């Protein structure tokens, strides 16, 4: 593919603060059927440039750690973006279109409880197909309780490790489908591949991906010369237990008391996001 598939894609400008009813209906219809929705033209260059720069500037500190935290296989580094006041942007944390969709899917009490990132390094390995958040009981069909909000901080290409997604996989929860790490058992993977094979496609910087937290996906090798930073948030239902995001009380004024909710603990000092 050369672009996000039309059936998963809704196009916007950074000026759009709400989806009209027909746009919201299509957004919800895509998330319900495919478990993944690509929103193009959401974020200004000004914001993505500063976040990209901050995360690449922090990568050296991350690679110096005694144990570099990875997801599954070499080269998929867990990296939190900074929570400096200067790098906490309302249009990223409290995006009005993102929360319009998450409010409609999860309810008005839904809250962001993740402010993290995935730095995919040059020469990274293939992750096993997994879900980031499990089904709440084995062998049970239930609606979503969490939505991953993924912000690419550079153009994602097939070369630099755009994520493999398995459309419609978010509703699959037969017995002995998942292991303790959330990896899909091989038997189920092959059966699914027959009827609905995975897709991988470019995603331009400025885009936002909203997906069911239970969607099957894998990180894949970054074959470029440059690390591929993703900023990651996750909206949960009110009743799902999550630790709070540590934020500086310098952002409490606009974060706390907003009707788009964040599970946050506000600290007096600077926060150390890296450990
Ligand atoms: N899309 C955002 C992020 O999603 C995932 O991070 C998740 C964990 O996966 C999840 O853990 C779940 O899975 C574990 C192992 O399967 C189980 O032990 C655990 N009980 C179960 O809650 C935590 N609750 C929250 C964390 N933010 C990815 N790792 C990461 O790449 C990505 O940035
Ligand atoms: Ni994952």
């Amino acid at each position: 593919l050369a672009a996000p598939p039309g059936e998963l894609t809704l196009a916007l400008t950074p000026d759009d603060k709400t989806l009209d009813p027909a746009s919201l209906d299509r957004a919800l219809a895509i998330l319900a059927e495919h478990g993944i929705l690509v929103l193009t033209g959401m974020l200004r260059t000004r914001l993505t440039d500063q976040l990209r720069t901050a995360m690449l500037d922090d990568l050296p500190e991350v690679l110096r750690q005694q144990d570099v935290p990875t997801n599954f296989v070499p080269g998929h580094v867990q990296q939190d973006p900074p929570v400096r006041e200067s790098l906490l942007f309302p249009d990223v944390l409290l995006n009005p279109v993102v929360y319009q969709i998450t409010h409609a899917v999860l309810g008005a009490d839904a809250r962001n409880a993740v402010y993290s990132g995935n730095m995919n390094l040059p020469g990274s390995h293939e992750q096993p197909v997994h879900l980031d958040e499990p089904h709440l009981w084995p062998g049970i069909s239930h609606p979503p309780y969490c939505l991953c909000v993924d912000v690419p901080l550079i153009d994602f290409t097939l070369e630099n490790g755009s994520t493999e997604y398995w459309p419609g996989s978010h509703v699959l929860n037969p017995d002995e489908c998942y292991d303790e790490r959330g990896c899909v058992l091989p038997a189920e993977l092959e059966r699914r591949r027959a009827v609905a094979p995975p897709v991988r496609f470019p995603i331009p910087v400025g885009s936002v991906v909203i997906r069911d937290g239970r969607l099957w996906h894998r990180g894949v090798p970054n074959l470029s010369a440059a690390p591929r930073p993703l900023l990651a948030m996750t909206h949960y239902t009110e009743w799902f237990d999550m630790p709070p995001i540590q934020l500086p009380d310098t952002v409490k004024s606009w974060v706390d008391g907003s009707d788009r909710h964040t599970h946050a603990h506000f600290v007096a000092g600077d926060v150390d996001h890296l450990t």
